[PDB]
C-alpha cells in the first residue's frame, strides 16, 4: 500500500535507452514506489495503449518518454479528466493544451548539439580547404533529434569551411547508423567528420567506417552524444574524438517528483540534467567509477521556475 507509479518507456533502441530503464526500475525500488513498466518496443500507439492503461488501473501518477513531440492531446486530456499527474522524462511535447503535465526532467539538447558544432569548429580553425560533415538524425520526431540538429548547425555557423554535406535518420540504433554511414560511404566521396546525435549510431558508423578499410577516429572523426558505456569506450580508444554527455540516471529524481506531485506539493515545470564533454584522454579518466559519477552530476542538475 505504497505509491503506484506508472511508466511508459519508448523501447530499447538504445544503450541510453537500457541504461535509463534500468535507473528507473531500480530507483522505484529503493524508494518503494510500486512500478508498472511499460516497454512501447518504438511505435507511439503502444505507449497511448500504455498510458490508457494505467488510468483503468487507477495509478497515482503517470510518467513517460515521448517518442515523439506530437499526437499526445486526447491521452493527456484523459489524463488531466482522470485526475492523475504526469511527468515528462528525456524527451517533452508539443502540446495544444493548458496543464497537461507537471514538469520536464531532461537535458539541453540545443545545446548538447552546439557544444558538438562548436568542436568541430574549433578543430577546423586554420582549415584551407573545405570539411565535410555527415550527420546521423535521431528518430524523426523525436525532441532530442530536432533540437540536437538545430544545436550542431549553429554551432557549426560560425566557420564557412563546415558543410553538412549530408544528413539523415538512423533511428538511434546502432544498425540504423551503420546502415546510414554505409549509404553515405557510397554517395559522398570525401567525408572529414560525422556527427551522430546518438553514439549508439556512431558507433555503427564507425563499425562501417572499419568495414570500409578506413581509421575512425583518425581518417573519419567522430562526435555524439550520450556517452554510454560502449561509446566512452570507444572515444577512449581512439576511435572517437569527442562525446556530449547526455544523463540517464534519472530514475532516483522521477521517484522524488513523482511523491511530490502526488501528494499535490508544487514541482518545478523543468527540470534540467547537467551535461559536460570529453576528448580521449578525459574518457580514459572519466570511466572508472562512471555509475557513482553520474549520479553524483544528475544531484547538480537546475530548474526553470
Ligand atoms: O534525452 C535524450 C533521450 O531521450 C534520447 O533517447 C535515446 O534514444 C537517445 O540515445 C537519447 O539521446
Ligand atoms: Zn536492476
Ligand atoms: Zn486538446
Ligand atoms: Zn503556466
Ligand atoms: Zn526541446
Ligand atoms: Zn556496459
Ligand atoms: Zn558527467
Ligand atoms: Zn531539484
Ligand atoms: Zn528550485
Ligand atoms: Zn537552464
Amino acid at each position: 500500500g505504497a505509491l503506484t507509479l506508472g511508466f511508459a518507456q519508448v523501447g530499447a533502441e538504445s544503450g541510453w535507452r537500457t541504461a535509463n530503464t534500468e535507473s528507473i526500475k531500480s530507483a522505484a525500488e529503493e524508494a518503494g514506489v510500486n512500478l508498472k513498466f511499460a516497454d512501447a518496443n518504438g511505435e507511439q500507439e503502444k505507449q497511448i495503449s500504455a498510458i490508457r492503461s494505467f488510468i483503468q488501473q487507477g495509478v497515482d501518477v503517470i510518467a513517460f518518454s515521448p517518442v515523439v513531440r506530437t499526437g499526445w492531446d486526447a491521452v493527456l486530456q484523459e489524463t488531466k479528466n482522470a485526475g492523475i499527474p504526469v511527468i515528462l522524462t528525456d524527451r517533452a511535447v508539443d502540446t495544444q493544451d493548458t496543464d497537461v503535465y507537471k514538469t520536464f526532467i531532461g537535458a539541453d539538447f540545443i545545446e548538447e548539439g552546439r557544444r558538438a558544432g562548436q568542436w568541430v569548429a574549433d578543430q577546423y580553425a586554420s582549415a584551407t580547404g573545405p570539411v565535410n560533415i555527415v550527420q546521423l538524425e535521431g528518430t524523426t520526431g523525436a525532441d532530442p533529434a530536432i533540437d540536437r540538429k538545430t544545436g550542431f548547425a549553429e554551432g557549426i555557423s560560425k566557420n564557412p569551411n563546415l558543410k553538412i554535406v549530408a544528413s539523415q535518420t538512423g533511428d538511434f540504433t546502432r544498425s540504423g547508423g551503420k546502415q546510414v554511414m554505409e549509404a553515405f560511404l557510397k554517395s559522398t566521396p570525401q567525408i572529414d567528420v560525422v556527427f551522430a546525435q546518438n553514439d549508439d549510431m556512431g558507433l555503427g558508423a564507425m563499425e562501417a567506417i572499419e568495414a570500409a578499410g578506413k581509421k575512425p577516429g583518425t581518417d573519419i572523426k567522430i562526435v555524439a552524444v550520450d556517452a554510454t558505456h560502449d561509446g566512452m569506450q570507444a572515444l577512449a580508444d581512439g576511435k572517437f574524438n569527442y562525446i556530449v554527455e547526455c544523463n540517464p540516471l534519472l530514475g532516483p529524481e522521477l521517484m522524488d517528483l513523482a511523491k511530490k506531485v502526488a501528494a499535490g506539493e508544487p514541482v518545478p515545470e523543468r527540470v534540467v540534467t547537467p551535461d559536460e564533454a570529453f576528448d580521449q584522454a578525459q574518457a580514459k579518466a572519466a570511466l572508472p567509477n562512471r555509475q557513482y559519477k553520474l549520479a553524483a552530476a544528475l544531484e547538480h542538475h537546475h530548474h526553470h521556475h
